[PDB]
């Protein structure tokens, strides 16, 4: 039921409940002529709305506004963006054109600016350390290390037992490295296991592209992430 490329026309956004006041938000975007799908979060805080990451572009982002509006019907007061790249960023300026406070740790907002990408607003202190955790609402933002990125973020909704791991943790189905050029190939598996050590009651775990799954998508990025370390 989850919803996949061929159920999102270009430019849409689909929502996806996956518990009590925890959806998803999937988009698509084209690169080099394959079609691919990107995840973020939506959190209910109260009667107000916690966004965890941009659906890759503005025009996509203006789009997860409209469905929200449409869908859901509370307003997005905060975004958190979970590392610098495109899909995570690209459309921070529709959200802030929007009323939302966007928010990245100084390491994300640091990496976009030298990147020339959009930068959220407002500065997370408290997780330029691997291993730091804070409390953000009605979810935990964690450092857990470099891995897909320097500055990647993971988000856990305790209510939920959601842990939503962005770009660090793959699909089954990717079973081969994604982009690398901005990763920390050497520490990526040490950080997938503070993840592990610190949500091992995780029920649900989403990846920033594809299909949710248990705590087993852990080990399998760590899987891909050795096999690819070990290219020859
Ligand atoms: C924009 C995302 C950020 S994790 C990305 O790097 N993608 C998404 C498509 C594949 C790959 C790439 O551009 O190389
Ligand atoms: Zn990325
Ligand atoms: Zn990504
Ligand atoms: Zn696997």
């Amino acid at each position: 039921e989850y919803p996949t490329v061929s159920e999102i026309p270009v430019g849409e956004v689909r929502l996806y409940q996956i518990a009590d006041g925890v959806w998803s938000h999937i988009a698509t975007q084209s690169f080099d002529g394959a079609v691919y799908p990107s995840n973020g979060l939506i959190v209910r805080d109260g009667d107000e709305l916690l966004l965890i990451d941009t659906a890759w572009g503005a025009k996509n982002t203006a789009a997860l506004l409209a469905e929200i509006e449409k869908q859901i019907g509370l307003p997005v007061t905060r975004a958190v963006s979970t590392h610098f790249h495109d899909d995570r960023v690209g459309g921070v300026d529709v959200l802030r054109a929007a009323g939302v406070a966007t928010y990245a740790s100084p390491s994300t907002r640091r990496l976009a600016e030298v990147e020339g990408n959009e930068i959220p607003t407002h500065s997370l202190e408290g997780l330029s350390s691997s291993g730091d955790a804070v409390r953000f609402g009605p979810v935990e933002l964690f450092y857990p290390g470099a891995a897909h990125s320097t500055d990647n973020l993971v988000v856990y909704v305790p209510s939920a037992s959601v842990l939503y791991g962005g770009c660090a943790i793959y699909e089954l189905s990717r079973t081969s490295a994604g982009n690398v050029a901005d990763a920390d190939l050497a520490e990526w598996p040490t950080s997938i296991e503070r993840i592990q050590q610190r949500y091992p009651e995780a029920q649900f775990v989403i990846p920033g592209h594809g299909l949710p799954g248990g705590l087993d998508l852990l080990k399998h990025t760590t899987n891909v992430v050795k096999a690819h370390t070990n290219r020859s």
